[PDB]
């Protein structure tokens, strides 16, 4: 194990790239303009990244399209992509310490985080997807005798993959995984805010033997780069993570474009219910703190509401500020940090606004509630919780996306599922319950893609993870994620 | 069995329903307004259909929603919606003559075609996909044994389904087929160039057991009543088969409200690819000009590129223009009638104007070409050749939706595979071989939802049907066809 | 709704057939023995049923062998079969009153059983399966792109059915359905305790559409006809349910002659657990009752081993006392009777010989124990309850097949686990609580092929059935019942 | 760089330490009577090791071992993903002691170190590996029932695998049982061959090394008249897998009927047909295929292309080019790299092959290539790769299964002809269609009654293609993800909300 004077020791001797990656080559922009990476840590320095546009979508495309119809990773046999899949995340592995410190200081997330939870389960995303490969079958009909019905998956072909920054290096291995997996050309758009372990990883690609030209990453801005591909006339599907309102525009410029297939993943209100004949409210209680402390409340699937029944409001409440004593905001740096910084200075404000909009919507603030830790020239929030907190106030509808926990009462159980579907969003939800019926029915009444009985944030990669009405669309992780990369076929053969 | 006096006897006394169908009841527009329905095949008076508008829509919508929360329908028992949706199919059966004689005075295609192939396959359509609903099984992960990861299927809610006129019925079955087996409520906006079948069937919908606001129909305008469906924020799915501008248009509203989910399936440029060595020219001569000349070419995976070998193009040019000569424009109410009109005055024009950009290209008329039976009053033309065409040529790139054939020439495997994919479109595509490998290797490497080896226009409700790029997404029959109206939800139990 | 006078008027002018039926056609056995088949009902004489052997056997596969190699029924189109075996349901509801009539007077159960449980699931069981056709696909592995590999399913060919008398109609079609869907010729021999509805169900098969030779029915016993399917060379599967020993009979005549695929459905001892904490005692305590003296507890799931938590037992004991009052044994052609006879004399033998032992054992008899309406000369025996039994005795260990119930309690779920295992058997179980984990963790640790949570015998068409261990190999019902009957076959194509 | 010789295998067989004793409950020990036989190698006739000959004591101690370490759930309930990290380590455990692992093969069984190596090995522990890697891709079912119901239909371990492995492919076939069987969380008593039992007993330990709890792979060499015998009228052995003969097969499947009904899955004898038509897509390639399809492994496989079905318009041309293409194929060294035919596996084994070739004189064939034995001075027991011309569907050597070099070439007028003589026959395993119709492949391929139909190439077919005959070739499939379904049960769950 590394000491926090072995992190900060690294954080200076660290060489970091920022150029774009295309064709298997390092290179700047077109333009060759660029912004500055800035550290939520303590305001520093980290490297100058490439500033993409619609000159470098242009030529992404048409070396991610050459690349697919030279056949050197659409046509390679299945159980070779599988191989050096398997080398790539083999190679995240290998590379686990330097990828872990280049995310803590893009974005901010505890060094713990970033080495134990980002990058183990990025390379288990990207191994899990290349073991499967060779184990989907496809589909032969029930034909008359003298007919055969073949229907078979094929590779779309280019593929825009623009991801988030609050797990950039795993939402990244969420798109990578299935969309390489099923042989098709990738450009990789990373958030601005987070564009250094997308810019480290196309490297690794290439020395796992992926073929020029089939990972491509594209620094830049949404407005400029993301446009243009979202916009680019041969790309076949663009798949994407993160708010509504930019996911929104991305499906009315597929629509002003190509038709181009558009997979969404939105943000989320995630329902947290928690019911009196609850196994243990203890646990329910970490659960329910650390499902809205965890990576500074910066979740899609966060439990934002925290729907408690009547019967145990008075118990359950100082059992959930305890729990939250442990998730202490300090340096992402250390090792033993619970808690990181937000991304940046906007975000912190945003936060806060909410936390503004807690007090006049007349929400009785029982922990946390202000900034936290300005010496040090970081971004910084404590954990908030709102008591007395109403379904029909702004700080239950909208999201806030950081560590901010809204307290909602009900009365029975008609009424905490009438709540929970009250929302546009229905990513996730939580279900708490030793009574066998109530769970059950209650998880089948949630409009969520996700709901977890007596857990919270649970499943692997054998769970489809996605959205109901406007938390997006398509799945990811499991088989069901190749779906959204390939086309179906129909071959009928007479004989 | 029927003669082609009884026909136009029944035609004199048929009773029509021109009104809307909502919550199990036939009712006039809110405005009160309608537009005048006539007959292409000798611009006849059908009735007056009720235009609908955004009133309408938004009435039908909190009706399926209310219809859907009942759970009447969509909470009812698997194997009781298959036994309602049997009665559904054996409904039409019952009524096939009179659905046959709608169909045919709507929209034109002859009367043989709308009783034995249209209502048929409807009907066909409709028991499928009722028989399906419980031999359909969801997924348990494999997990933890102290874990229960439930992977489900639900239904959206309420759906939206824009249909085309080119076959009224049976692509709004297979629309309701697996949209109504799944259990969601329905909202059927026909074309107004074909609005009669749509609005006769909600009825037999009810008499079948289809619970009231289960299954709406609206008829009217696309930028009107199918432009507000695309824009409420409480319609979760939205279906459509039609033309690529509108299907774009869907999409952008579907961005700019409920970033509801989209199914479109748009246009196609078939290329129907024949080798030397094919098992039989004659009776690929046959099914070529029947991919042409069948249902008036307004069939989105119509034959309109006849791809032929060079060393064979001189005998099997002169058999495909012989075997053109058996699909006589006639009238459609006569049994033997094998090609119908076309569906109004401007498809005419459309198809006309076509044929003129055939002889600005420099192509060679060899067959057809002009308008015919103008003295009838219905809008008729000749099934019409051109031959020396290059894939380069306005008539071999935009797609007609007459019967205009464009003959081009290739000379080996390799360019006939660069030609039939040089197309923004990737509908359908055939391939006309003996050869095992070249067989495969060609449908493998052509860019369409269904590739037909050795005959044309092939696949049952078994097979998936749908398009590749700009063709459109999501696929119609098979067990695919379900999954767009149904939400995965991962289920998550810790023991 | 028939009156009892009605039946018994109904039976008395019945016209009964004893002949077999092979090659489309009603035939005595070559030796021209018969055998009397008798009603449990009072002894009556019903019909002299064909007495097959050696001969019959092996002219029955000779002409099953030729109708598979013809093709006729084995490679008719896969929609065609549906359509037929369809048709195949509707004949036996329309001579549901028929069917119900020969099987109560052949093995004794109440007629409203025969009539609205068996009937109704014997053609539900045809119908589901038909229907189900179609809605299987085979398999395309994942290959280099020079190879195609189809993984497909062919029927085996002649298979051989040898079912029980508990139901007599309803196991033959769970055998019927599976193996004439996929397309095999069947040569289906009844217990000789019960053969008149297989008997008769033939000819309905030949019109519904079903062709000569394909259906084939050889009465008989098991010691001679059954011994002669078992070890003919050309009889490619063997699918059978009955006891342990007969089945283990049958595992060895294959071992001796061709080596047959053998699917056996064996005897059970099912644990019936009740825990403290059960969503309804009294709910719980009538399913107990009905699980014992249903069909005369001539069910091989019947609850055979009542586990009670001792916490309840004094509670619940007297529940299930007065619950199994309300079944009474009777005339079984009166409607209002829920208990008929047992199947013959030997059969009553048996039981009450079990019943001694219970005596022997040193349980308490509470409940019933006693033979009874012996003046009506039918065997009856009235429901029985054995109170005090410890999982060593006699009547706890081996099947009764008989209306006696043993009644066994546990500490912890623990010890209802080890008690519920404790047996070579491994049919059916029931979990009875109302705790989530419990539920779960139980059913997941009981050897089972069926378990039942909160209820009794559940589970449609859509669930698999069989035992672990000695119960027996491979499930009927569900669509796993269709691989009892086809081969795999791997064809792997060099492009 | 660097090249292994003839001499430099020889060297390390003389040095290769070899473990003979029998692997129970994670040790090494010998049987209960402390009986031996001696394992001798069909390349010299030289002494190997003394194995331990296991009987019902060490079945009946093996088998309670085995029930214990499942009941524990060290294994059995232990995580799908650590399953199948656990097993990969296995699988490359396997490479790590492949060059150790191949002499063991080719010093007991007698086939070409090149084969043992490259082939026997690497397909081994991909098997492995395979079957590890499709633990957590594989989905159980959820039924469409009424809203208040919920119906699961699951898969469980059936608790203890008793398998026996044919000698041919001794560690391939180890691993295709193997693989699904502790990847579904079972515990596996392996019985080897009495002909190659080396390679089991050697990777029993790299198992446990790999992270197998103790008793959940245990090993078992000995005769199959004893020990075999015995795990097969085993009253608590739930599953039992063998690959061998139509005969021994029969007899399992009787032991299992007279014991406690254990479910019996097979792998039994062939004659699989390999059918040439005049228009096959490369004659050549085709008659090289045909010649390999008898010659590899000594002609001891069970899909080898023993019967050559070759159209007669063609059959003058096509002759001459399988004969010549034969000649590629000679019994040489096993111990040398450049080796492709190797020994038979004993006298025994050679002594049948002799009377199938002289049977074949007798039923009036043609002798056209080789058809005597060889290297007889080197004391070890090889035959030619031998083709007999102008055979009948008929004659002894058509019709039964030789496991040697032996082929039997057939006539057939046309495609009807040729599937009639195809299918003339009590086995299914395998066979073979070379043409460039695209109608006549697919409908021939339909028409043949076997498990693996291959269409212009021979032994086709990957981890993903199920394995296994029709009717006396045996029950159930190896390989693909059907091959696990042999090593679990059913069961549905129906709860009442
Ligand atoms: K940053
Ligand atoms: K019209
Ligand atoms: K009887
Ligand atoms: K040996």
């Amino acid at each position: 194990t590394l000491t926090r004077a072995d992190w900060e020791a690294r954080a200076k001797d660290l060489k970091i790239e920022g150029r774009a990656f295309v064709n298997g080559e390092y290179s700047n922009a077109a333009s060759g303009e660029t912004f500055d990476c800035l550290s939520p840590v303590d305001g520093r320095f980290l490297a100058k990244v490439a500033s993409c546009d619609l000159a470098d979508a242009e030529q992404a495309v048409k070396v991610a399209r050459n690349a697919f119809d030279s056949g050197a990773w659409s046509r390679l046999a299945p159980a070779k992509r599988k191989q050096t899949m398997i080398r790539f995340a083999d190679l995240l592995l290998e590379n686990a310490e330097e990828l872990a410190l280049l995310e803590t200081l893009d974005m901010g997330k505890p060094i713990s985080d970033s080495l134990h939870i980002d990058v183990a389960s990025a390379a288990n995303s990207l191994r899990w997807s290349a073991e499967a490969i060779d184990k989907i079958y496809d589909e032969v009909a029930a034909t008359p005798h003298a007919e055969l019905g073949l229907v078979t998956r094929e590779p779309v072909g280019v593929v825009a993959a623009i991801v988030p920054w609050n797990f950039p290096l795993l939402m990244s291995c969420w798109k990578l995984g299935p969309a390489l997996a099923t042989g098709n050309s990738v450009i990789l758009k990373p958030s601005e805010k987070s564009p250094l372990t997308a810019i480290r990883i196309a490297q690794l690609a290439v020395e796992a033997g992926i073929p020029k030209g089939v990972f491509n990453v594209l620094p830049g801005y949404g407005h400029t780069v993301g446009k243009a591909l979202a916009l680019h006339m041969d790309v076949d599907t663009l798949v994407f993570t993160g708010s509504t309102k930019i996911a929104k525009q991305l499906m009315v410029y597929a629509g002003e474009s190509n038709m181009k297939r558009v997979w969404l993943e939105a943000g989320g209100k995630s329902p947290n219910i928690v019911f009196a004949d609850a196994p243990d409210l203890k646990a329910a209680a970490e659960a329910a703190a650390g499902a809205i402390a965890f990576n500074q409340g910066e979740v899609c699937t966060a439990g934002s509401r925290l729907l408690v029944e009547r019967s145990i409001k008075d118990k359950f409440l100082p059992l959930v500020i305890e729990a939250l004593k442990g998730w202490k905001p300090g340096n992402p740096l250390d090792p033993e940090t619970n808690v990181g910084a937000l991304v940046d200075t906007q975000q912190m404000n945003t936060v806060l606004s909410y936390i503004e909009a807690g007090h006049n919507d007349g929400a009785k603030l029982v922990a946390g509630g202000k900034r936290t830790l300005e010496e040090t020239g970081g971004t910084y929030v404590e954990p908030t919780i709102f008591d007395g907190v109403t379904n029909a106030m702004k700080i239950a509808r909208e999201e806030i996306f950081g560590p901010v926990l809204s307290v909602i009462e009900f009365e029975d159980a008609e009424e905490a599922v009438r709540i929970a579907n009250d929302t546009p969003y229905g990513l996730a939800a939580a279900v708490w319950t030793s009574n066998l019926s109530k769970a059950h029915l209650t998880a089948k009444a949630l409009r969520a893609g996700s709901v977890w009985v007596n857990q919270y944030d649970g499943g692997d990669m054998t769970a489809p993870f996605g959205g109901f009405k406007q938390s997006g669309n398509g799945r990811d992780k499991s088989l069901h994620a190749f779906d959204k990369y390939t086309e179906l076929k129909a071959t009928w053969i007479k004989l």
